[PDB]
């Protein structure tokens, strides 16, 4: 695509729910209780234990009265947030006390954080902790895995192009590809790992590159991805299970002139 | 509204002050700022939180000269917590750390929040439990469902009364607030300090990115807060939450639209 | 009414302000009296030596007389922050063999520099609290006093009296001081204090007037606990440390 | 590897694309990205260990195109790294805590990877150059590492006979070698060590962000003979098994390296 | 100081106590749980200020403009089989952590100090030079207080910190962490410099051809099999830009 001028603006917005496995119809927004010390060489993972990466595609309007020069809609920036984080003060429901009389135990623990806006689906890459994990039907993961996969195997590469499928211990955004999305991530691991979480509606980022161009619609489709992991709920059992929450995106677009 | 010239003059600015009091719960007449000690390990399907024990956003209207229906421009907010120091009391109630040991301080979840705004706060309602039975005097998400766990469009409400809407089953709704400004940060975990800043010399612009403030519909300045400081762990081992207030100090200038 | 700014018109005030951590015997200067746990707050009476309390001195400048000085920039300090190396005298051994334990918990660090003395705001959390006689503390607490009471006005008129845990700088005075402070709580929290000489506070406001020595006074306030020390039998006491102000001032006209 | 003309001529700019694998020991053949289990308590004076367990720097040369027909010209062309766009690949690998971890306590999840860890990059147009520290100066390390020759006590502070090039891969280990801020006129490095036995591993991925590599008069690293040199450390943690037994465990660095042409006086 | 290029640079290394030949770098064990009254430490428990003269090529004098510092050898922390105590059993050993304490000063005289003590009764051995005539004051400010960094491996990191009131002529920078489970957090990089020049562009001045640097990098505890606790500090590195000044 040779990019011209901007035309001389329009806002889109989505509220993308989380994909953390949800074992029940009223466990929405959990994982399955989570399974450990499976040895790597008999490792299967139930599909409702994985959380996944969640996506949309928002369609928009054809720019082109007629097929030089065409328009394109462009991504200039995302307001984006966490939807209900004050949910973890919550410390009655589930959560085991943290001594005898005390209140419920926060959710804590490993988390992350991610988003991304593109005019094509989020490009990403295979890592595994172990190559020899069998996935359960249901998700898409890096396929004839060997040992290098542990570290970078270049064989795997995938589009974001499935809601709820691509188990987020599996893949990466890929920062050999993107050339038409923007991304942001996060991960902090740990037991104990407190989550922190800020709110405003006066946060913008700014989505154009070097040039001052943003991501393209170059098929009038503008592509959102998230993965929020806020950590683990340890119910009163003992077991415990991911709890994510959804993400706002408002995106602001305006006109671009394209040659074709 | 258009937006047009700011208006310079006699009497084209003023300032308004508040300190908003924390609504934590108030279990009995002598326990201000504490909530109800907190019950654990409530089945989802059998969980009733009494009143008392539920944290809720504080929230109220403040009045500015009346305009001919120019619109007043909240610009800048000064703001912090009241009574920070209050938490270096290690000698009253607190389970001791160890034995001859002082008393155990504040710590645990906070959530540190504040609101400007010419309108009330709009919020989006989401629950830890959907199936959680909320008590007489709070209002809480309406009819909720399992996707009231993550996003259900359904629960949308302005922070329209005081002591009233549990901090647990709402957030500031990122969708709306056109003529608001919200910030807030939660911090949760067993052991989290809090960490909390006082200076007469720090501002927040709330001006957007075309130079304009919150416009005050009807000549009102709304406020909102919630300062849930940390859990405060009594001899016998139960749990409180303590809250403390808010100062808000807000300069408006006059706005001319359409 | 501020006039313009007089361009020998720029002097300079130092002054080392000591802690007022309780001081419960001769040896222990910048320690508190252990701490007592668990009173019912029915039944709360601290210990004078127990209670840190704000520090303050009052600077007399030379009487111009109208032409005022204005405090322009302050350059402050905590002083003997490596005297927390000293894991060999009176703490607690970590463990079996091991060193003593650092201070560590909840601290706060607090200055202030103003032409009027620091106006407070009183916050408890438990007005039935029996302060000991030598403190001034909020007069007449309810309920309320746990929260907002705006009958709990002070001035900081009194070095060693104001109990830390019972005062605030309030945001809706001090018009005429600029204050600063961080409040850090918890068990284990890590004190964590730098120390340069290259770093400088601007205490102009926004129409470029700093605080300006009404009666040609000059007011230094701090409040620098440190954390908790843990003696061997368990027992723990505040440690706080000295603040150092340097304090640039230039001759200002006032209507 | 991939070396892409984005651009030609004058203003001609070359991006060099790598992931670097990491080299944390490897102790068999389904354990890439992992060392062997952790020793603990040898006595100073019987310090001697085992390859797979001792993490190594990670390097790689790239040779890029010739830029000049005659050699004996008054001006010579190089070329010039100006930026760096890098981040450590597979975070999200950590959150399976379903393979190996000890569960956190009964009925539980996995440990996380957790504990000391250090990130490290360096872009240079010559070798990086490092200098060597131990821990313990009389530790035996083994056959297939270079490490510091006829260590001394003083080699457990600053001995300044420890100058090496980081010229091999997976042989230079993490703990006995740092970058050497005395030398590396011609390289720019970048390294962060948190140690800590809980230490939370905390990790950035995003396609945004770029590091400059000028220094104060606008000159990047010039690639010497053609070469470009990019080099790596990223232990993210331990692993710690149901056993109790802990492992390093690290991921692979990706590199986005943009040059330049510059003319230079023919020496 | 009227009218305004060389380049110094110097590995200072850490003077921690270094208890025997093999242990440089490292602090005697610890004692614990000495009552105030009886608190005599050794002196190879006591880490102290590093510091350095460096001579200058001979109204012109040398003015430090800027200083490139890092803190070396810290991967070495990364060995974990050596001596610590395991984590728990079948486990790594204990990485460093806890307390740290990281300074430098660039000057054109000694770093200027003043005495503060956790206790005034301390008696500190032949070797150190500590507060002279402390009172209960010194563990508070008591302004007799006052040193040169004069001596490497002489003044404890307990008993002296740099002197705001004084140090004209010398920048510091000194950040402490305390806590028994701190961890180290330590950056490198050749890309960063610290500029010494103050508000009117004048940077320390090097009366007598001399420039001295100083530096304590206590970086934690090592914790050894037994549960004994000993510090362990590393070097740290200097280049220091300098311009020639007319006075």
């Amino acid at each position: 695509v040779e990019v011209l001028e901007v035309k001389t603006i329009t806002e889109v917005e989505c509220f993308l729910n989380p994909e953390m496995g949800d074992p029940d119809e009223n466990l929405r927004g959990f994982s399955l209780k989570l399974s450990a010390e499976n040895d790597f060489s008999s490792d299967s993972p139930e599909r409702k234990m994985l959380p996944c990466y969640s996506t949309a595609r928002i369609p928009l309007p054809n720019l082109n009265e007629d097929l030089g020069n065409l328009l394109m809609w462009e991504a200039v920036t995302v307001q984006t947030e966490v939807i209900g984080i004050t949910s973890m003060l919550n410390l009655h429901a589930g959560s085991q006390k943290v001594h005898e009389h005390g209140g419920g135990k926060p959710i804590q623990g490993s988390n992350f954080h991610f988003f991304a806006v593109g005019g094509d689906p989020l490009e990403m890459q295979g890592v595994l902790m172990n190559y020899r994990t069998k996935y359960p039907d249901g998700t898409i993961t890096p396929k004839n895995p060997t040992a290098q996969s542990q570290v970078m195997n270049t064989d795997h590469k995938a589009y974001l192009d499935k809601n709820n499928a691509y188990p987020v211990e599996c893949w990466v955004p890929d920062p050999s590809r993107n050339e038409n999305t923007r991304y942001f991530g996060t991960f902090t691991g740990g037991e104990n790992v407190p989550p922190v979480l800020h709110v405003t509606n006066t946060a913008t980022t700014v989505l154009l590159d070097e040039q001052g161009v943003g991501p393209l619609c170059k098929a009038d489709s503008l592509y959102v991805s998230a993965a929020d992991i806020c950590g683990l709920f340890t119910n009163s059992s003992g077991t415990q299970q991911w709890r994510g929450l959804a993400r706002y995106f408002k995106i602001r677009l305006r006109k671009r002139s394209v040659k074709n």
